């Protein structure tokens, strides 16, 4: 409500559709974050996918051996 300036304004688009994930493998990995890494490295490259690094480092924080 009423005018407000940049950085204190919700200037985001609407959120995306959710879909299913692949299962695990018989050794500990995240094959979905691997697929998403490989695809983001195709779309932009390693030094431009910091959100995907965040997702996979916090995915291995879920195993307690990364950060």
């Amino acid at each position: 409500g009423s005018f407000t300036m940049p950085g204190l304004v919700d200037s985001n688009p609407a959120p995306p559709e959710s879909q299913e994930k692949k299962p695990l493998k018989p050794c500990c990995a995240s094959p979905e974050t691997k697929k998403a890494r490989d695809a983001c490295i195709i779309e932009k490259g390693e030094e431009h996918c910091g959100h995907l690094i965040e997702a996979h480092k916090e995915s291995m924080r879920a195993l307690g051996f990364k950060i």
